[PDB]
Parts: structure tokens; sequence; C-alpha cells
């Protein structure tokens, strides 16, 4: 696979290894989601350490208000971190 | 680096190798577009030999319509893809 293929892969990996934990399998819940960004964004985002951070991460997330992420929000997630990540860099 | 900051950071990259080629350094033409598809995602996606499929893949993409694609519509590209592969190896 090219560079671009494994982050693919590697999005759809990350979000099963989370979702799959509790209840829906294909859906991350509030601590699922908590130790997602714990774990795997600790050098984009800063460390969850109180209910209402996650409530606010969720809220925000979570489009069709099943108080779940699904993959489609887990991409706009995904998206929003990156999106924000480029533009912190620029410019120069 | 997690294996999804690693994937983070694989994204703005190929983007970025890809779109500063020409014109815009910031944004893909259709030229750099068919090539980052034809070179990057040939396990993914049928390569691109058609002036009309190229023409097509940049009309979907160009949400705003300025003709190129930029990094936001880059990232709802790559949703698209990434949520087809997870599709088919699904069922
Ligand atoms: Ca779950
Ligand atoms: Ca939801
Ligand atoms: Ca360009
Ligand atoms: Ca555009
Ligand atoms: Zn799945
Ligand atoms: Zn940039």
């Amino acid at each position: 696979m090219s560079e671009l293929e494994k982050a693919m892969v590697a999005l759809i990996d990350v979000f099963h290894q989370y979702s799959g934990r509790e209840g829906d399998k294909h859906k991350l819940k509030k601590s699922e989601l908590k130790e997602l960004i714990n774990n795997e964004l600790s050098h984009f985002l800063e460390e969850i350490k109180e209910q209402e951070v996650v409530d606010k991460v969720m809220e925000t997330l979570d489009n069709d208000g099943d108080g779940e992420c699904d993959f489609q929000e887990f991409m706009a997630f995904v998206a929003m971190v990156t999106t924000a990540c480029h533009e912190f860099f620029e410019h120069e």
C-alpha cells in the first residue's frame, strides 16, 4: 500500500479498535471516544480529564443525535482535527 | 506518534506533495489530482486514463467551484474513499 492508502486503513482500524469495546460494536460511546482521544491523539489534542469535555466533544461530532459517534461522524472528526493541525502550521 | 496521528500527517503530506506541483501550491488542479489518484490510490481506485473521468472527479469534489481541490475538499475525498474501503471489507 501507498502512504495514503495505509493512512486510510489506519483510520478504519483505530475506529474499530475503540468502537468494538462496548455496546454497538460500530459506534463510539463517550467512554470509547475519550479513550481514543487520550491514547491516540496525545500529540494533537489536550488530554481529556473532565466529564464536561468528553460531553462537549460528543455533542459536537454527533450529527444524528443518538449520543454516539458512528463511522461517518468519526470521519468528520478526523477531518476537523487534521484541518486544525494543517492550519495551525501555516503560514511560515 | 500513534498510528492515527501518523495517518493524519500522511494526509497533509500527500496533499502538499501533489498540490505544490503546479499553479496554486496549495490546491490540486486536475492534473495534480489525476496523478494523486493514479499513484497513491492505485489499490483502492481504478486508474484514471480518460479526461472525462478526471473532469467528473474534480467536479464532484470541488464544492466551492474554483476548478481546484483545496485541503478541505481533499479531506472530504479521503472520507469518501475511506468509507468505500470500509464497506468493501464488510459483509
Ligand atoms: Ca461501542
Ligand atoms: Ca451519532
Ligand atoms: Ca497546484
Ligand atoms: Ca474548490
Ligand atoms: Zn466497520
Ligand atoms: Zn498547507
